[PDB]
């Protein structure tokens, strides 16, 4: 009743403030979905954002990679104590076959940065990168937010399931989540629904191919689909047994970096959380530098979870709180500062609770 008015108060000004052509905000509360749409999926085409608009999720893709890993661990196909060598035959007995599937997933190999270097691109020279991989920091002790790390994990998960990564998500994970319009590759019959992203010059753009892009930042979805994914995270008991387990796996905190608990993809906090706690989670320091991990001391009673994502032309934020049975999704076709994403959501979900 007030939900639409709250989103209007808190999300709608951001379109003018950052010259964002288009935005989709979804709220799910007590199993009722609310969708709110603003502006255009394509400026040049004057095509409006609607329930069919496909946006790039950026690193919110990692939540799908994490979920696919939980599914594989609960079908017996993998173990999070394993190392890559067990699956990627060409890496076995190399120094990367010393780091385990969990550590890759949660960014602790000691020696992986946010990107593969630009020169790495083909299937052949990704293999060579990890062959010549040599340690630096103490395996398992330092959190380094990393596309190569989680990418490796996804590629491994795919190996364990026999099928390439793109097929794991589209033939296995997305259907098991009831998602009808989420893709690693947008088919031809859906290109008309794929938004333009818009860069900082407001030029229209879409995501560039890169090494192990699919598992790290390569998923595209709609607002109804993302609201179903949040529904699943809030109420997994209803889903097939194996995806229930996969989902519960993604909620288990593994370590803390001060006040952010790292789960499989999801960031976890004690609920209620202060706004500032939610922001610090995505600081330069956490995001860009290595940081020393600490074991979980206070196991939070009531937990919330979040994740940001960005491609060059798109912004995503996703948040849910199990015990309040509430969640939010924001999708945009121009990046806005992570902090503005996190803050508007804070004010809406509080105002409703
Ligand atoms: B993720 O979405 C990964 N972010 S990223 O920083 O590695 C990244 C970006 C961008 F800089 F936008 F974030 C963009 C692209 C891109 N590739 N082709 N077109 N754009 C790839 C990676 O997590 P967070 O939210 O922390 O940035």
């Amino acid at each position: 009743q007030e939900i639409k008015k709250l989103v209007d108060q808190n999300f709608k000004p951001l379109l003018e403030k950052y010259d964002v052509p288009g935005m989709a905000v979804g709220v799910i509360q007590n199993n009722k979905k609310y969708e709110m749409y603003y502006g255009l999926q394509s400026v040049q085409d004057k095509k409006a954002v609607n329930s069919n608009t496909i946006f790039e999720l950026g690193s919110v893709s990692k939540l799908f990679t994490a979920t696919a890993g939980g599914y594989a661990k609960n079908k017996g196909k993998i173990s999070f104590d394993d190392t890559p060598g067990k699956y990627w035959k060409e890496l076995k007995n190399t120094p990367i076959d010393q780091v385990n599937l969990l550590q890759l997933a949660t960014y602790t190999s000691g020696n992986l940065a946010l990107q593969f270097p630009d020169e790495v691109q083909t299937d052949q020279q990704v293999l060579t990168f990890f062959k010549d991989w040599k340690p630096k920091n103490p395996i398992g002790e330092y959190r380094q937010y990393s596309n190569p790390s989680i990418g490796l994990f996804g590629k491994v998960v795919a190996l364990s399931m026999n099928k390439p990564f793109d097929q794991v998500l589209e033939k296995t994970i997305f259907p098991a989540l009831g998602l009808k319009h989420s893709y690693v590759n947008v088919p031809k019959t859906q290109m008309q629904n794929y938004a333009f992203g818009y860069n900082q010059e407001n030029q229209p753009i879409r995501v560039n191919p890169g090494p192990l892009d699919a598992p790290a930042y390569g998923v595209k979805s709609t607002l109804p689909d993302m609201l179903s994914f949040i529904h699943a995270n809030l109420n997994p008991q209803k889903y097939p047994t194996d995806i229930q387990r996969a989902i519960n796996e993604t909620h288990q905190g593994r370590y803390q970096v001060n006040t952010m608990y790292q789960a499989l993809g999801w960031e976890e906090f004690s609920y209620p959380a202060t706004l500032q706690t939610l922001l610090d989670s995505n600081s330069e320091q956490i995001v860009m530098k290595p940081n020393k991990v600490t074991a979980i001391s206070k196991e939070p009673s009531v937990k919330m979870y979040h994740k940001t994502g960005s491609t060059s032309g798109f912004g995503t934020y996703v948040v849910f709180i199990p015990k309040e049975n509430i969640g939010l999704v924001m999708l945009t076709n121009k990046r806005i500062p992570n902090e503005e994403r996190i803050k508007a959501a804070y004010v809406v979900l509080n105002a409703i609770k």
